[PDB]
């Protein structure tokens, strides 16, 4: 089925049709005069899809307050309905990551769902970071490192029901990431809870299908203040490494410190065959989880140029995961996934323009301009043109936005869904 | 009233005062031998206050989760039967700050409840940064700041209300932070948002009783996340001088950029009489809301250290407002509020052990050594005998978190308030 | 003409039918979008940005210092160089000198200037190092240091300063200085401070009426404890303080991680005291790393606040315009060559922005459709735009390219012996 | 000896009534709390931290370097120096040398430092700077540099500083290099790295079997944009891929803004890779300030996590403790007394730890208590146990005193020419 009716969609792309045919020629004459056809990146980027994470389909807040928008989903389903539109539109979201027991629903229900909305479901997303309706032991102080034994069992044996609801419905991936950490000096023992994760992380390695991955989620902040049991990507290695081929590192883009060169830590993660995935999003201060590239367009490109490098390099066997992690406190949820696949898309394309033979001979002879000018060249051209037809071709909208609005679709959902 | 039975005070004091005595004593000694009275240290300390936060008595939680307690309190009224503990056991958080509409009541129960225990109140509090039930339009946008006139004036209109509520409780001050900014470049004009929020402010300034002062509170993020209008103590100072007189700026300690030097803001805002007050709490990432001096205690001294020069200096027209604003998210909101009360009045009397003559004299001539060692000998001094005598000889506990462990008072107000519920925290 | 022009000529002509079908199709896109390609080059080739004379020989850290062939012997092989910068970018009209690395006769630095096509823009004073001769070592500070006597020396060195601009063309003083701590308690802060303001009252004294005074701040380095013009709110007290003619200059690197660096230029402008900019990219500290090179997006979000200004009609707004950029592992002249073509790409940029739209965005509060419609401006190519700017007005079509192709820097690497010592 | 015998005696017992009364006041306060106080000082005096031969001289920034009198140059003069902050802390035995500034023949340095009653720590090889004649520059790096023969004469450098190291007493070679990129797409992440691996096989091959190879991390500068050992899990990966005798030193102002240091330093015990610590200060970034000048908190709860080990005595832990300073604007031998005094100071204080009380808070998650549990250490003044454990080794009760009492540096300022009077 389709959620926005097809007549808006052809409507508003036979609008826009003239404007990017003229577009879209006139980025294929300058790619070709570079030696670059267009025809090949389109395809490419036709073929690149980001998970949309149900919890980011409704309105999302702060400590301070939370200010939601009308037709908010009532839960899972409606979220799934949501994330039909997101799909429709930019076909690039083809898949939803769920999350535990925010989405817990009858598993046979959600692939039905989903099926008939032409999705599918991404990593599993487990939550010990919140209690949940009686809940015998509390996440205060922890979860899968909590002092307490019988809270680390249950922790785990959570986990291990994410993994029976991905199995229902298709997932092949469980994404771990908790809270547990400290608030005061001395509250924990730095080395002794990493032992209690890594034996309780060893316990749902156990568990894990030997068809899916384990991706276990560094953060330097927030819950805990002073101290994070998976703080970095060097704690995050020695889990992956820890537990076995299985398990890798989830790289979320706001979960660094200030200043940090993430694209350097993707690298490295790909050298050593642990970069399981991503999280997107953008962010100025902390984990601000704003819309992709709305803050530091650049540093999305840089990182995509690592993963495109890896593949020039011949490194095989990477297949990266790549989910949008994002909250929306003040747009339209929908209207900012869309705009965040699209710019993720931007970035991708981008990477795929970089002349690789020529920025490997400024690399070898040290010539630092020209080497940071080759990547200037690929990232200052506007691939709007491709994004835009990669969508016409495929069912999409030339302007998601637009006909997003054009449908009416918000009105829609408001008079169905409670205020 | 004595929320803390006086036997169990007692008890607990006479279990420690023969140590005390001895570390009293001793450390007394040395400080002669340094030319100090220690009782001259003792004497001010006993009349160091802090005000302590009504809502920072309840847990607090992020916007992942929260795991309140037991006997949590159920509004205003509970919440001051829990702050005079603080005060009774420590005897250095004597008034409340009060948050409007969250602890909105009538003034006059307030002001008795509050008389009946032995609490004044400070600054209040205004909040435009979350929409109340019947509110006619949101601040999902701003408040103070928003491009709506009915939306401004609805706020302003809120902010003289708490000032009605302050005169009738007998506060003086009138503190305002607010969430306004945006999330995306170009969603915000910033000149314009700021034109904006000062017209709005005046209307405010107008409202204050001719010996209220009003306090704007600066804040890099959160809840905006790309731009803040109140954004850091520049923005701030150009609100204060463009208001008035009785307008002046709060500084919060973890509302600062990484690395920030804060105790410089302080010296510069008293410089320029703008040093309206401070909110303390402690902090190793952003606004974390910890127990002051949990993490950096000597960033807390080097703070004071401002204060008692200025202090010293006889600087004229020198009260600023000193206030609590912490989160107790893994602790009881109680023993952190009064371990955190302690640490302020730590920093405080090592501040006073400062060799001021020294000091002067290693700046003059460059000797930039010793005179951060000149600092160190106050810093590195115990001044724990002083803080406990100070409490004991004020009707306060030796060991304020032990009498109040002892006490049993939150297993006793666990019994007589309502359950309450785990959740998440705002971001779904 | 430090580059042949037969030189320049080819390389243009080789790139010529590229541009013009690059610009052509940048121009029917405008079009399209209410926007004259004609009007934004027009603006475009008249947008300039001061080379640091300073900047055209390799920089280095503390740990140490690599330099290149043919590096300037002196402040004139230093304006030989930048005169290849301003002929092939056509961006860089103005020269700023920094003292006393830069001293010489006015006559000579002003004959030597009009001999290039060079003028001159903000004197630099240098009181964070000692020079030969000093009475008084800024060791420990200069215009706040503890000791009359070596303010009274920091404060005649800054009227030198100005005497020297006065002779060559200058109209303005950058005065940024090292002052500051390294431990808690090692300096008063207030009291520094009031020692800094009351020298900087002498220097703006010396001021001629059509003059300007800027005060530069910095969170810090040399100081790692506190510096007394550490952050813009300082520095806007400075301003305020002084009168008229002093402002503050905002460069780029000096700020705290994280600080909205757009936000501080917003609110110097809406007070008056926007005196000018410092240009340069960075991702830990002061970096001074090519403008844009880093984060480009955030060089155009700083140009929008400018053009906003001049959107909102304020009045006298005339910010200069400086690049402040140490070059440690590229040839200085390229740099800096490519660094002015990044700010004007970020200028021509923040131009092709819908006010129009965007005004009604933000009244609305229409958050996502106000940052795409500055998106829609930063995402276009300008390239084209700057390249054609550069071949009306006798630049190169490709700068570096035909930097390289002249074989410049093999001349003066001939011309020019190394130190030895 | 540098510092006469009857100084040091007339200055401790100047200072000696006072030091009895506060010892054996601390010695009933703790006693009190179960803990006796000589075992404390017993183990204080054992504790010890190398000093960098280059520390002694006066340190700069890259802006300027502010020299003061005696200014010591060679290893010979530091040595001497050295010997100084030895002589009255007991707490400096071991000197860390810098190849090539301090280049001399091994059977006189090590003469020289048997006289001194001076030992040799780590040695620390140099391809961050170029050398005169040097047939490869390391301006776009050494160990990690594209070209295969500078990479060859990087090993070989620090092959060499192992020869010498053999030859004097040192037992390690510290690698720090500033091997990165300023732009992006200058350096291939992943490909600089492999070269770097490689170059550092060769290097551990040439290892003794009782030496270790300490590879240190720093996020940025000499390099702004990139590094290729960047942060501890970099490191991690190196000493891990090379072997047992590699280890990773940690440089307290190494890591990116609020980061937890004392965490990393744990993580590197348990997994049996801290092969030691770059003692320092800082606020802002690399500063090298007088250790716990400006966070002496941190510097604590570093050693909680050290003592928390070396009570249990962890495999593999047997950490190296140097200090790793600038001192710019003080005098050099002054700071670096302090300086490992501070380090002294933390060390104790952690010693101090209630381990049973506070294992008992973390697994009862009494937060408040537990964290309460530390500061009842770190509130303790423990400055007379340093005091005694000095006076009782043949050092002085109040080390900087005793240096001014001694008038060493107006002696040295006699003895050596200052580049100007
Ligand atoms: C929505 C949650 O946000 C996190 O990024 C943690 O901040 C995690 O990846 C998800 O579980
Ligand atoms: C509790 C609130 O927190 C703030 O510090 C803002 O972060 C403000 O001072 C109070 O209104
Ligand atoms: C080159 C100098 O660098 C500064 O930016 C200070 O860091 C100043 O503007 C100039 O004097
Ligand atoms: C003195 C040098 O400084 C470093 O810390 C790098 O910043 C290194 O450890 C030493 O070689
Ligand atoms: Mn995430
Ligand atoms: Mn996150
Ligand atoms: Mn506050
Ligand atoms: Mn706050
Ligand atoms: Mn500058
Ligand atoms: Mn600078
Ligand atoms: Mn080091
Ligand atoms: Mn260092």
């Amino acid at each position: 089925e389709f959620r926005i009716a097809q007549d808006v969609v052809a409507r508003e792309n036979d609008r826009r049709a003239s404007a990017l045919k003229e577009d879209y020629e006139a980025l294929g004459a300058n790619l070709a005069r570079r030696g670059v056809d267009i025809e090949a990146v389109t395809a490419k980027v036709e073929k690149f899809f980001v998970a949309v994470p149900s919890w980011g389909v409704g309105t999302g807040g702060t400590r301070f307050a939370r200010f939601p928008g009308t037709g908010e989903p009532r839960g899972i389903f409606d979220k799934l309905d949501d994330c039909a539109v997101i799909q429709q539109l930019t076909r690039a979201t083809p898949n939803v990551s769920l999350h535990i027991p925010w989405d817990k629903a009858d598993p046979k229900e959600l692939k039905a769902r989903g099926d008939a909305l032409g999705l599918g479901f991404d990593a599993m997303n487990s939550n010990t970071f919140s209690d949940a309706p009686g809940q015998a032991h509390s996440y205060k102080y922890g979860s899968l490192s909590h002092t307490n034994a019988a809270t680390r069992a249950q922790a785990v044996e959570h986990n291990l029901e994410c993994i029976e609801i991905g199995k229902a419905i298709g997932s092949k991936a469980l994404t771990v990431w908790i809270g547990d950490g400290s608030n005061f000096p001395g509250q924990s023992n730095f080395t002794r809870a990493f032992e209690r994760y890594l034996s309780a992380m060893a316990e749902i390695y156990k568990g894990l299908p030997d068809d899916w991955k384990l991706f276990s989620e560094h953060k330097m902040y927030e819950p805990a203040f002073y101290s994070t049991v998976v703080q970095d990507w060097g704690t995050n290695y020695l889990i992956a490494q820890t537990l076995g081929p299985k398990a890798q590192c989830l790289v979320d883009l706001g979960h660094h410190a200030p200043n940090t060169n993430i694209e350097m830590i993707v690298a490295r993660l790909i050298q050593f065959g642990k970069l399981g995935g991503f999280h997107f999003n953008d962010s100025k201060y902390g984990d601000d989880d704003l819309d992709a590239g709305a803050i530091e367009p650049y540093r999305l490109f840089l990182v995509f140029n690592e993963l495109v490098d890896a593949e020039a390099r011949g490194v095989k066997g990477f297949h990266p995961a790549h989910m949008i992690n994002q909250s929306h406190n003040v747009t339209d949820p929908i209207e900012s996934l869309i705009n965040s696949a699209n710019e993720i898309r931007r970035a991708y394309a981008q990477a795929l323009l970089v002349d690789r033979a020529a920025l490997s001979g400024y690399q070898e002879d040290n010539d630092a301009l020209m080497a940071t000018e080759t990547l200037k060249r690929a990232y200052r051209t506007d691939v709007e043109p491709i994004l835009a037809e990669a969508r016409r071709r495929t069912g999409g909208a030339v302007d998601p936005v637009a006909t997003y609005r054009a449908s009416g679709y918000r009105a829609r959902v408001a008079a169905e869904r409670p205020a």
